[PDB]
């Protein structure tokens, strides 16, 4: 009965919709003001030595009478979903929503699910915390919490630093270490400098803005940067990836795009050309189905797409991770129950990504964004072209997209 | 009918050439003033994330209706020519006044090639960003994008050194890593600071000069120098590399000058003092046919003899590099046609130097000139030498002609 990443189950909770992406804008004033309740919410939830929310509130549901059963299996497969969606802002918002969803299906008599997604309750990081970030529902055997509990403070203290804006104090590199599209969704806001690409019933509704925020750079909280800076034409929240998690035509034109640009040339032009040529002559941002779609996508500036397509890794990682034919694809329905039950005793979670990878990712992102020393830079970006080149992707040299892009 | 190198080509478009050498002088006040166009068009060409102005204008014509055949073949000539020619002055001016003369015959209908070089639009150093530094013709495989992007990236970064002044903030070295002259064009020009040796149709109608630049230095940044320091009576325009590529009997008689150094003296005496006796005591620069080559070759001072022949890696590269019977020889014509298709097809474009080393060469070269620190130079030195070593040359040490001449 109740599948994720259905748009209905999103286009009827707009109530909690507009709060949570009301309660996750940075603050106006570059200076905090006083005290601007999300961030330092959002600072005490990176806190090395804190308890997830989402967790405490599972424990504070379940454990009490009657949990209901299929609240395990709903949940097994909403984690099964988010297992296989690209970590962006669309995926963010999408997960909070089904998640809030379920909870209000099951868990009716509980006390404030009303107003979930205030500050000192879960809000937007939390659900990042839970679900992407250190994910907390892969089973694990007992004698694997160690190596886990380290990277997980490696995790923690460097996304405090892509936040805050600083390196961290005392480290050096060595010595350690469903078919119905949401592109209304995304159109409809981001009115801010998100696209400046060449010209600039989901849409209708997706008006409303807060005030006490910074109202020009949009939901960053939601995004996995924090934040939206552009330096050469390229920003921090690749459109690209909210594209990959918004509609299920976008990974295979993707895909066609890439191909297009590797084939359809001799010369030795550099790859940047080549996109702004294939975009500018032949229009091959026409031949799209969805009007949305070609829509969103013609206002890409090409930097972004060479950006996605050939230099980032964590561009790179989304790519390789999504799987479009499970979020937008139906069920063979004699074997739901079957894969339900198997889920929920814990025997698909398959892990996806590795967790040093992850990690690393973050840490180059991190020097990629804020200040930074040299011998720190050029060992990560050494390390990162080993670990990349065995995990069996192809990317450009780091460091010259560390230099280049943002 | 058409053949790169033909002086004619050049004698015909005045109009043209002289706004080319025009619109390259270097700011007469050091300081910009407010701002030249010329400069901020160059640091706008030099730019990590940018399109070659070439590419796209050649984009922006050809892949509108019919474009003529056999302009393919009249483009893979001029790239087969300029593959086999020295990286000097009269070899950029040269391509430049063949790619006009070839887009005003074939693209007639074109919008301004009547105002072709002018800021804005093609200068000198996209022609040489386009034909010799990081060509954009050769024939390369789909899965060879990569390393010539990151060499693309450390080649453009040092030209801006260069050009600029001031090494490169973020780079530590380690961890890292047709029977026509042309001697009346260069010596009609060139009454700046350029010869400083012994005294001090194509002359008469080489007589024009503007007044917003440094008419001092001439037209610098057609050169692969940006510009004419000179330190102890040597100069980084070498005029025998422009002989080189104006005459067809200057790199034989180069040839016959170092076979009369090496070989005609028994003692132990320095080159440079072989040099200076065999110019002084037994002229032998005028026992050479043209009057006008030996004319503009006995005012060099020796010194640059010296530079030119035993010292500069960038000079042997021209010199092994160039291959004036193709600049000045007849083909055979019952196999004119097959050359011409074959070249179109993309068959006998060979790489001529590998990428590396040219990279190299430019950051020897960039050391060499701007300001520098201690550890990358005696390294770079060592690279240099073992490269060159392996490549088939045979020089000093690069540490002494990296300290003595500029
Ligand atoms: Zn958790
Ligand atoms: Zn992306
Ligand atoms: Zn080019
Ligand atoms: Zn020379």
């Amino acid at each position: 009965d109740f599948v994720p990443w259905t748009v209905d189950n999103l286009k009827s909770q707009f109530e909690a919709v507009g709060l949570l992406m009301a309660h996750s804008y940075l603050p106006a004033n570059a200076e905090e003001g006083i005290a601007y309740p999300p961030l330092v919410h959002t600072y005490e939830s990176l806190s090395p030595a804190s308890t997830c929310r989402v967790c405490d509130l599972l424990d504070t549901l379940v454990n009490h009478s009657d949990a209901p059963v299929a609240f395990f299996e709903d949940y097994a497969l909403l984690c099964y979903y988010c297992l296989n969606a690209p970590r962006a802002w669309i995926s963010s918002l999408i997960t909070g929503m089904d998640f809030l969803h379920i909870l209000i299906k099951y868990f009716p008599m509980a006390g404030g699910l009303d107003s979930l997604f205030m500050p000192s309750r879960i809000l937007a990081i939390d659900i990042q915390l839970h679900f992407y970030i250190c994910r907390c529902f892969l089973p694990v055997s007992s004698s694997d919490m160690i190596r886990n509990a380290n990277l997980g403070y490696y995790k923690l203290e460097f996304l405090k630093s892509i936040l805050t804006g600083q390196s961290p104090a005392n480290f050096c590199f060595k010595s350690m270490w469903t078919k119905a599209d949401y592109c209304g969704l995304l159109l409809g806001t981001w009115q801010g400098t998100d696209l400046l690409g060449g010209p600039g019933a989901e849409l209708a509704l997706a008006i409303t803005r807060p005030e006490a925020g910074d109202h020009s750079q949009g939901p960053c909280l939601l995004a996995p940067m924090f934040g939206l800076r552009h330096k050469n034409a390229s920003r921090t929240i690749c459109p690209l990836c909210e594209s990959l998690g918004a509609h299920p035509d976008a990974k295979d034109t993707l895909d066609r795009f890439k191909s297009l640009i590797l084939d359809s040339f001799g010369n030795n032009i550099k790859i940047l050309d080549r996109i702004v040529f294939l975009i500018k002559t032949q229009n091959t941002l026409l031949d799209v189905p969805c009007p949305r779609l070609r829509a969103w996508l013609q206002m890409c500036t090409p930097q972004d797409f060479h950006k996605h397509l050939f230099c980032d890794p964590l561009c790179a990682i989304n790519h390789s991770i999504t799987n479009p034919s499970v979020l937008f694809g139906q069920i063979y329905p004699p074997s739901f129950q079957a894969f339900k039950a198997a889920l929920a005793a814990g025997q698909n979670l398959e892990q996806g990504v590795c967790d040093s990878l992850i990690t690393l990712v973050y840490i180059f992102k991190s020097t990629q964004v804020a200040r930074v020393g040299k011998t720190i830079l050029v060992d990560v970006t050494k390390e990162l072209d080993v670990v990349l080149r065995i995990h069996g992707l192809d990317l450009v040299q780091s460091y010259q997209t560390s230099q280049v892009y943002v």
